[PDB]
């Protein structure tokens, strides 16, 4: 719920850091957890709007000091930290904002070939070594409890649409969180650490060199199941698609590729049950009704 003036912002930092000098500062962009500014064209502030936000951005923080210098691609440093707060875990974190641009799916499309071979064994080498890296040192509630998600999504949604959904449409709600809940398949993996939002907007190229030069955002990063860094590229209207994946699946020797697309699959129809969820939740009537479309 909380709003911050730029005044807060730089009083709050100059509290901790009295000699940095911020010469130019502007917000450059605001999610559900946390509003983002941007310091001396060099630095991302982020500044928390609630006592979940605030926690995220701690483990964010702490994972990202954790695999400083762990990962074959350069990642945000976290250069600034600030205190707990009364709720409030981390009042704010300052990150490098690492050097090039998003390689879009038209980006990527239009580079040679070879480049777009390499560009997936690096997004693949990436991967590879996130992944092994073992979830011992991290806080063991970043474990994520997928079956509890969807346990605690089925519950919001039947609150959402009882008294809504006739016979039929109903069915197929339940139908489908049954089938998922029964299929261990989405539940019986090997945890690992995953960046949680691996999409085209987060790995950044250099046009120069055409080569993929940064991955960023680890604000969704936790412990989960390897296989959600595929899928969440795998979509063609607005991801690089099946056929690339594929390349990055093979560079990093995936054993399994059938379960990707299966988890894929499923997401891809999981979906129309969030846009419900947030739709709701965030008062984004489109998503809520091209939810409810979808389900019928």
């Amino acid at each position: 719920m909380r709003t911050y003036t730029f005044d807060q912002v730089e009083k709050a930092i100059e509290q901790l850091y009295p000699d940095f000098t911020i010469n130019t500062i502007e917000i450059s962009g605001e999610g559900n957890d946390c509003i983002a500014y941007e310091i001396n064209r060099d630095f991302i502030f982020k500044f928390p709007k609630h006592s979940r936000g605030s926690t995220n951005l701690f483990n964010e923080v702490n994972i990202l000091k954790r695999i400083h210098n762990k990962l074959p691609l350069p990642i945000p440093e976290v250069v600034f930290t600030g205190m707990p707060s009364e709720t409030y875990q981390m009042s704010f974190a300052g990150f490098t904002k690492i050097k090039g641009v998003p390689l879009t799916p038209l980006l990527l499309n239009n580079l040679p070939k070879q480049s777009q071979n390499q560009a997936a064994k690096d997004l693949a080498r990436f991967l590879s070594e996130l992944h092994s890296i073992n979830i011992s040192g991290f806080k063991s509630n970043l474990v994520l409890d997928f079956r509890e998600k969807i346990n605690e999504d089925n519950k919001k949604i039947k609150k959402l649409l009882s008294r809504e959904l006739k016979g039929p449409q109903m069915k197929k709600v339940d139908d489908f969180y049954r089938d998922i809940l029964e299929n261990e398949i989405y539940f019986k993996y090997y945890p690992c650490l995953i960046h949680n939002d691996f999409s085209s907007d987060h790995i950044l190229f250099d046009t120069e060199k055409n080569t993929i030069c940064g991955i960023i955002d680890f604000g969704d990063a936790a412990i989960s199941d390897p296989d959600n860094d595929f899928i969440s590229l795998m979509e063609d209207d607005e991801e690089y698609g099946m056929e690339f994946v594929s390349k990055i699946l093979n560079h990093y020797k995936h054993k399994d590729i059938p379960t990707v697309l299966e988890k894929y699959r499923m997401k891809e129809k999981y979906w129309s049950f969030e846009k419900i969820i947030y739709g709701k939740e965030y008062g984004y009537m489109d998503w809520y009704e091209e939810g409810l479309n979808e389900i019928r």
